[PDB]
């Protein structure tokens, strides 16, 4: 039986510790926060990682994300001035298919499953030290030594874990854009006559709204069938006021950033009604492609956010998260106990050129979205792109189809 050691326990940490004990590895994960305490905005999920998620206790958690899903029917397109221009379809996040869910719910119902599954969960763990041997590895959690046969690092953007896995050259850097971020219930904003155009008339259906303008583009969604409002803002900055950690924002902020805007009359009512606390703001960071995800003795990997993040844009970062976390948990059963550190290596080589295309095209994509071309539709500013090398890419088929191959180049 395999030892594995997990630190983070975001999307990518808990799919690593839920994939690892289904595959028959020993985990003990440990995590910074003393619960798991998430901004209770939305994210999309989509069918790459729904065949991960289907396969979890015959469905109930598939079945518990459908529950709590924004139960979206289109994407209204629109431009600064309000003009409609697009609607989108919700193909990928229809029933059976993925989902764009509030992202507190959703790592709440991966957390209660992987409590459930028994595995052994160590919250107030804010880890630093690492060490391998040729035998083994692990950390240093209160001076004491925790020894296993690997250690999958998944502590996000700002990894601790990666300048000790992979040395310190390259480290996360400025986009030039920054974000705000909001979910809040809509009990706050419903009354306001300016909020009409969104709180009315909707018949039970969730609504999500792009409006995308030079430098500025602001998304507005509603999820549990009206009972939640998001919103958030994207937008290139000169002079930075946003960190690169997350913080509470003054939505005063976000309000003035539209000022310009014809729509502002549509969308001040919907920040100004956030409540104090409920709205976020960070740079958007970026990361160069990592010479390596593994350790010099090929016994600890960085995975998820700590190894390839992706602009929010591209809406795949939770996605590929899940993706590597069944990927190593696939490795590591078909290398064994004897050959550790060939499923780490592997689990790196099945990975790593998908998601530098990923990351390659979220670039692409977000020049094109800041841009706001609307006059010039294979052209027009969009955040959706669904194309089938990423969508129809099924993670575990192509490990198991590719170790034995990808082992053997490593072997040699
Ligand atoms: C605005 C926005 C929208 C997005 N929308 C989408 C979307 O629609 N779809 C999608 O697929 N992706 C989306 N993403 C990307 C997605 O949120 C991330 O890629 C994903 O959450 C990364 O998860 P992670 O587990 O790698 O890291 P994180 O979620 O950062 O989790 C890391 C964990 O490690 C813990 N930790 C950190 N340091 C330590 C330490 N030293 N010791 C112990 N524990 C530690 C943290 O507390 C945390 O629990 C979006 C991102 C943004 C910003
Ligand atoms: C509103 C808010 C809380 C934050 C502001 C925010 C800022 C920047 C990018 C995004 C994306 C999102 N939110 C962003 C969604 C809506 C969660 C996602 C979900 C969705 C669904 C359709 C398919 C696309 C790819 N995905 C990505 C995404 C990227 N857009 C979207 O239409
Ligand atoms: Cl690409």
């Amino acid at each position: 039986q395999i030892n594995v050691i997990i630190v983070g326990l975001g999307i990518a940490g808990l799919t690593a510790a839920i994939e690892c004990h289904r595959k028959g590895h020993k985990v003990i994960a440990f995590e910074k926060t003393p619960k798991m305490m998430h901004i209770g905005d939305i994210f999309s999920i989509g069918p790459n990682a729904e065949s991960v998620i289907r396969q979890w206790k015959d469905g109930a958690i598939s079945r518990a994300l459908n529950e709590a899903r924004c139960a979206i029917d289109e994407i209204k397109v629109f431009d600064e001035t309000g003009k409609l221009q697009n609607v989108n379809t919700m193909e990928g996040y229809r029933e059976g298919e993925g989902y764009v869910i509030n992202r507190a719910e959703a790592v709440d119902i991966f957390f209660e499953y992987a409590q459930s599954l028994g595995i052994d969960i160590r919250f107030n763990s804010n880890v630093t030290e690492y060490w391998e041997t040729p035998h083994n590895a692990g950390i240093i959690v209160d001076g004491l030594k925790i020894e296993a046969d690997c250690v999958i690092a998944t502590d996000g953007i700002h990894s601790k874990a990666r300048n000790a896995i992979c040395g310190a050259v390259v480290q996360p850097k400025k986009t030039g854009s920054a974000i705000y971020r909001s979910g809040y219930a809509m009990e706050e904003l419903r009354g306001h006559s300016g909020a009409v155009w969104l709180t009315e008339g909707k018949e039970d259906v969730d609504q999500l709204y792009h409006f995308i303008g030079k430098d500025i583009t602001v998304l507005v969604g509603t999820g549990r069938r009206g009972k939640d409002v998001y919103w958030g803002c994207m937008h290139k900055s000169l002079h930075d006021v946003s960190e690169s950690w997350i913080q509470v924002s003054d939505v005063r902020r976000a309000i003035e950033l539209i000022s310009d805007w014809n729509v502002r009359d549509r969308l001040e009512p919907i920040m100004a009604c956030t409540p104090q606390g409920k709205c976020f703001d960070h740079l958007v960071m970026t990361m160069d492609q990592l010479p390596s995800w593994v350790s010099p003795k090929h016994r600890m990997i960085v995975l998820g956010d700590a190894a390839h993040p992706f602009l929010p844009n591209t809406g795949q970062g939770a996605n590929q998260a899940i993706e590597d976390g069944a990927t190593v948990a696939i490795c590591l059963e078909l290398a064994g106990k004897n050959q550790v550190t060939k499923g780490v290596q592997v689990a790196e080589r099945l990975r790593y050129q998908r998601v530098a295309k990923i990351q390659e095209l979220g670039h692409r994509m977000l020049k094109t979205l800041q841009n706001a071309d609307w006059d010039g539709d294979e052209d027009a500013p969009t955040m959706i792109t669904r194309p089938a090398w990423i969508y129809s890419h099924d993670c575990q088929q192509y490990a198991y189809n590719e170790f034995q191959t990808v082992a053997q180049l490593v072997s040699e």
